[PDB]
């Protein structure tokens, strides 16, 4: 009955009810005005037929070495390029964050409710004729056909950019400390308060886990000590909470800031080098300031890690991710001289589309072994087994799965795959189209646009019948994927400015924090300015192994 | 034993130390360099010798009636000035937030933790020989003689501005949205996590308080009808905590969003004017919205009292407070071209500084009634005595007092101004002169320049010995005012700050929220942007009686 179901508005323009049978739009600061504002004012239309499409933008950020190899030698250019970038993905989000599960209107409960996950896309209302609206049929299609007949894989699909198991754990362990659903509440709820980068997954949610978890001398956290290696404490020594299976003996209760890393041991292999390197910088740290107390140096170390974390996100991560043969720089510096609001609201749709599951093998090979994910799942006794060495060693030389493409899903976690899409219509996501048009991107006229592709196209057509009622997450999984690339355009477009805001949105690079005082020095800060990947594993792995994120 | 005791980075730069006995200053993107950040940079030198002290501008906007009334009438010229003079509280506040009580340094627990207020000035170290650094004696006078020999009120002191008990009643109504002290953690610790301007004081802090506040029909507040007049509800009602001593009746128990609102009858007056305010935006809505549900209406109305709220505090009441001829704007789009942070941190001495218990008459005349503090607090059977339109009419002609120039403060209220000298000692509060650099002020050289007065001068000068011992709120309540002022320099140029922050810095004035559609179409946003204190009062309270913030 709600006349804004067809979401009528476009451009970002805001419908609202007047009346049972009427809607208008407020095309305030759209640059386009009207009845649904699509009519382009004349600044509007100069900056439309100058603005490269974000394949041309990625063509060029993949093509032409040599200029990319000039530019990279050259601080002022690359700075202005960077500068350039970051500003692209700005202005896209939201902040201070607006709709959620709850509200497809604005209000003061949405704003302050910290427990909500946000939202770019207003939720579609109860009261509309179809799931997504007014198009389509009265229900979506069986999920279960969807996630068989597009989704499940074959036959193993591996990245053609390398991608490995480094890569995909480091994802995994990266984003599972803002990606926390509260399913006591819902899909649409979040458990990290923080709704960024603050390593709760390594310092624990609350003050009292994090002090369970601290040695309360020079900074450190606590840790045990296994065949001369360190490794996290037990759950016996520390009283905190973790989720193990009931057959799992104590010793191997590891305890870590996050309550659900003790579930793969490519998890726990990250939470042990991050204590290690936390303790390092205590280390570090105890030796720059000698009257230094215990706290001022754990925190201290806190800031510093996180740093190191953005670090290495910016320039190996997302470095690796795309491709691109200019070297992207994390500088907060940059932003000084611009509009940037450092918050940040954690999204339902970035939490969607960063279920990248795809990723996963059909087994695990570690030195000569290969488990299966039965083996693999809770069990730290092979980490011990094996070593942190060797399973650096070995996660490298592993290759990850495509994650886009389609038909890449492990059928181990097939009743993931399957929630993904439940929940997303739990959560009355709207449609591919409408997410792509709130991104500024072409909406798609057909399903084998989409796929890039004919048979899943046709399978796709089959079951939705319509396009612009195909839904976000397994277009996500089944779109194009750029030429010999991981992900889509639809994937890139969604998750970099949401990466943006959840990265320098962080108040340690606000013009106040980002300074050498803040992390106990010109030390500290350098710590931050020359971490990477490789420098992690090498200072905190035994014998400096080569590490990467591609095979 | 702190080698950062002394305070010795200037301009903002950051003091560090850098082993036992020896520290260093961070200086970065201040401006000056040196050991202690006290050698100023070319453009640094320019920018010092072409800005103008607050004293002159102050008497810039202060005079000149004529050449302020031809810019009030031109759009354009009083947007410009009005730019101006936000942009001049600009750059002062940390946003994010860095220190507070517990933090002299900058951590993710002092970011993180709402509980506590955070502060403007790191407090001194434990460890530092006197209470204000090294400066001093051992320890800070006898807080019970400051009170007696400068704080405590002889004979009232009206204010020349002419300010009344609707404003003052109005500020404090106000301002303990954002200043709720949590008593039971320390002083140093607030119950406003919202940290601003959320009206938690009309609909309550937390969710099921709101519930049990709400009559879920028509968005409206529940309310009961004495005498024909609209009244807040009773705790017997609603279940709602409210604070009462235990001699009150129950249908004198009124429920409101602050559970202290009932200790004092000015208090409930504007709670009871918002309730009302609240309902008839409640209805205005409903009409123009006949398809909206009891909760979108609810929200559309909190939102709306917001901008009332800014709306009237920038045009009404600092209007008043400042004294000038130019007219001050309400209008967030001044900020959407500029570098502004759309969040906001409650500062402890933001709470310090607002400790205005001088505006307190010796009398509360109501009608043709004097009643005492003991008759007037906690008795609201006044309220229904008289009523609401007797009540405005009395406050309106009721002078309030001074609250620079010394001895102001009632008796009745003694024990209130030596906690905020006690607690400001327990929070380790830095010098009245430190704060004054804080915030770009010239420190005073001796307490006969501060009081502009020889006798409380002299008084002080035996007390302190030393002008950089001088605490912060008690040079607040005895500093030399502007020429026929209520405040001195200090008070204004560390409140504009903060009130900037608190006000502007709400998420309703960012561009995303800022548009007819947030609040219900182009009826709410006139709704919000034609509020004042006179249409206020007029809109809810029987009789449309005549009100101002000055008799
Ligand atoms: C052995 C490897 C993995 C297993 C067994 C696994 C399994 C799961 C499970 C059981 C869930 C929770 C489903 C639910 O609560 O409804 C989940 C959620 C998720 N997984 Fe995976 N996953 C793995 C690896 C990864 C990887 C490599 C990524 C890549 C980033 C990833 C991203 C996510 C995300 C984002 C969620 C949503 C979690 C939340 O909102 O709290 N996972 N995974
Ligand atoms: C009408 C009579 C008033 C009385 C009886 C009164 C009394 C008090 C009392 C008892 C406190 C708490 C002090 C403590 O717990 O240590 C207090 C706090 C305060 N008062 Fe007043 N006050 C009055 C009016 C005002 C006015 C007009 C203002 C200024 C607008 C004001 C501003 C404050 C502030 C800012 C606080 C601290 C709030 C907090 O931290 O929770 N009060 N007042
Ligand atoms: C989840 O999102 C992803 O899949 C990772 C990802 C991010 C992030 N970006 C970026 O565009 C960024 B984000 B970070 B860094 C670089 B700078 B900084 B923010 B600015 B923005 B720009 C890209 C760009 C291209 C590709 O592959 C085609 C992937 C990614
Ligand atoms: C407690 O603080 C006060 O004493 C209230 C106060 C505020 C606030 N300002 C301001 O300068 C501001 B900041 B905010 B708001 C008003 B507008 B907006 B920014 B523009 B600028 B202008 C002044 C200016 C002068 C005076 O007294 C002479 C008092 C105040
Ligand atoms: C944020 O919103 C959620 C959902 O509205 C609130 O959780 C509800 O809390 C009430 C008690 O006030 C319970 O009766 C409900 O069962 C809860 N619902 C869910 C889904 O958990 C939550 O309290 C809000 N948070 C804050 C800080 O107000
Ligand atoms: C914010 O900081 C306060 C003070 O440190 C925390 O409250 C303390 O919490 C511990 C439990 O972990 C208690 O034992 C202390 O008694 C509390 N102190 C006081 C004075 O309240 C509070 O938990 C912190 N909040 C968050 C969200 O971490
Ligand atoms: C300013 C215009 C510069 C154009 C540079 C070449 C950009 C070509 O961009 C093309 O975009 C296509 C879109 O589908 C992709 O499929 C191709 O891979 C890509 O080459
Ligand atoms: C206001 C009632 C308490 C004040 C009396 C105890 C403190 C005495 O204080 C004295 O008061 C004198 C008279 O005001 C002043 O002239 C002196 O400067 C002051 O020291
Ligand atoms: C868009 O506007 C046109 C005319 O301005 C109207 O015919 C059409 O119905 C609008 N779109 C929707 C979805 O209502
Ligand atoms: C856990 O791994 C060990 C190898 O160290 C293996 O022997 C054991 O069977 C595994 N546990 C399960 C339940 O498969
Ligand atoms: C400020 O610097 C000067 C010279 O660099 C030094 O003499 C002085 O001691 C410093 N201030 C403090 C408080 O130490
Ligand atoms: C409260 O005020 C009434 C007048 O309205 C007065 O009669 C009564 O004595 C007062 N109560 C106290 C305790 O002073």
């Amino acid at each position: 009955a709600n006349p804004c179901c067809s979401n009528p508005c476009q451009n970002r323009g805001e419908c609202m009810s007047t009346g049972f049978d009427q809607y208008k739009c407020d095309c305030t600061r759209t640059g386009f005005y009207g009845e649904n504002c699509t009519t382009p004012e004349f600044l509007t239309r100069i900056k439309l037929l100058l603005k490269p499409t974000p394949n041309t933008v990625h063509y060029i950020l993949t093509h032409f070495k040599g200029v990319w190899n000039i530019v990279n030698n050259i601080p002022f250019l690359r700075s202005l390029i960077m500068k350039y970038v970051l500003t692209s993905r700005s202005y896209l989000i939201d902040s201070p964050p607006t709709y959620n599960v709850h509200y497809g209107y604005k209000s003061w409960e949405a704003f302050s409710n910290l427990s909500y996950y946000t939202r770019a896309l207003p939720p579609v209302a109860d009261d509309c004729p179809t799931p997504m609206g007014v198009k389509g049929n009265k229900e979506l299609p069986d999920s279960k056909e969807v996630l068989e007949k597009v989704l499940l894989r074959r036959e193993f699909i591996p990245d053609p950019q390398g991608s490995n198991m480094m890569f995909a754990f480091f994802a995994q362990h990266f984003t599972h400390q803002f990606f926390k659903t509260d399913h006591k509440r819902g899909p649409g709820f979040t458990r990290g308060l923080g709704h960024g980068v603050d390593l709760n997954h390594i310092y624990g949610e609350t003050l009292d886990r994090q002090h369970k978890l601290r040695l309360f001398k020079d900074g450190k956290l606590k840790y045990q000590v296994i065949g001369g290696e360190v490794y996290p404490p037990t759950v016996k020594d520390t009283q905190v909470e973790m989720i193990y299976p009931p057959h799992i003996p104590e010793n191997l209760q590891f305890a870590v800031g996050q309550e659900v890393f003790g579930l793969v041991p490519g998890l726990m292999m990250y939470a042990t080098i991050w204590l290690r390197e936390h303790n390092r910088v205590c280390d570090i740290l105890k030796q720059e300031h000698p009257e230094w107390g215990d706290e001022q140096l754990f925190q201290t170390s806190r800031l510093i890690l996180i740093g190191e974390t953005i670090k290495i996100v910016i320039e190996d991560y997302v470095q690796h991710l795309s491709g691109y043969h200019f070297k992207l720089k994390f500088d907060p510096e940059l932003l000084f001289n611009q509009q940037f609001q450092y918050q940040n609201r954690i999204a339902s749709e970035f939490n969607t589309l960063y279920h990248w599951h795809p990723l996963l093998p059909d087994t695990f090979n570690i030195e000569d072994q290969e488990y299966s994910f039965k083996q693999f799942l809770y069990n730290n006794s092979i980490l011990l087994e094996h070593g942190l060495t060797q399973f650096v060693e070995s996660f490298t030389r592993q290759i990850a799965g495509r994650v886009a493409g389609g038909r890449n899903v492990p059928i181990a976690v097939q009743a993931v795959a399957k929630a993904s899409i439940d929940q997303s219509r739990e959560m009355k996501y709207q449609s591919l189209n409408e997410y792509r048009k709130r991104f500024s991107l072409k909406p798609y006229t057909s399903f084998e646009e989409l796929t890039g592709e004919k048979e899943m196209a046709a399978e796709l057509k089959a079951l939705y019948s319509d396009i612009d009622v195909m839904e976000l997450y397994p277009a996500l999984l089944v779109e194009k994927p750029r030429p010999d690339a991981i992900f889509g355009e639809t994937m890139v477009e969604l998750g970099a400015p949401f990466s943006l805001k959840g990265l320098m949105g962080n108040p340690i690079c606000s013009p106040q924090y980002w300074k050498p005082s803040t992390f106990g020095g010109e030390v500290g800060f350098k710590i931050i300015n020359t971490a990477s990947i490789q420098s992690l594993i090498c200072n905190n792995v035994k014998g400096c192994p080569f590490t990467s994120f591609n095979v």
